[PDB]
DNA sequence: TGGAGAATCCCGGTGCCGAGGCCGCTCAATTGGTCGTAGCAAGCTCTAGCACCGCTTAAACGCACGTACGCGCTGTCCCCCGCGTTTTAACCGCCAAGGGGATTACTCCCTA
């Protein structure tokens, strides 16, 4: 059994920390631990990156 | 009237498939007892439904009389039927999708 640690990429931690900011109001925690598990898997699960352009 | 042909009947054969009957279970109908009530029986009031009389007039009705409208009769046509050809898409089969819902998993926190 080999443990393989890797840190949250800058996009993931932008998701994770703004999500964790909800703990300043709630604590829904069982909802948050599923959103935290999504971003810990891939942020496209939480918000799919897609072709984008400036504000019109 | 006759006739030909096209349309409908009837008779027998075939098949399939659904109705009628059988079997398990269950759960919902029945037995037995309690308790509340509700509506059934008496009694009182007096409300308004019925009957009658007399007057008023305005609504009904019998009949005169016309003319306005119902209907049969003629002509036209046009437009809907009937039947043959062309075309389309309804019906059937088979696979696909997914989409919804109920069960199961596991944390977190309310509430008893």
């Amino acid at each position: 059994e080999i443990d393989v640690f890797c840190e949250l990429s800058y996009r993931q931690r932008a998701m994770y920390q703004s999500l964790r900011n909800q703990i300043s109001i709630m604590d829904t925690l069982m909802n948050l631990v599923m959103q935290f598990r999504k971003v810990c898997n891939h942020p496209d699960l939480f918000e799919r990156a897609d072709t984008s352009s400036p504000f019109f």
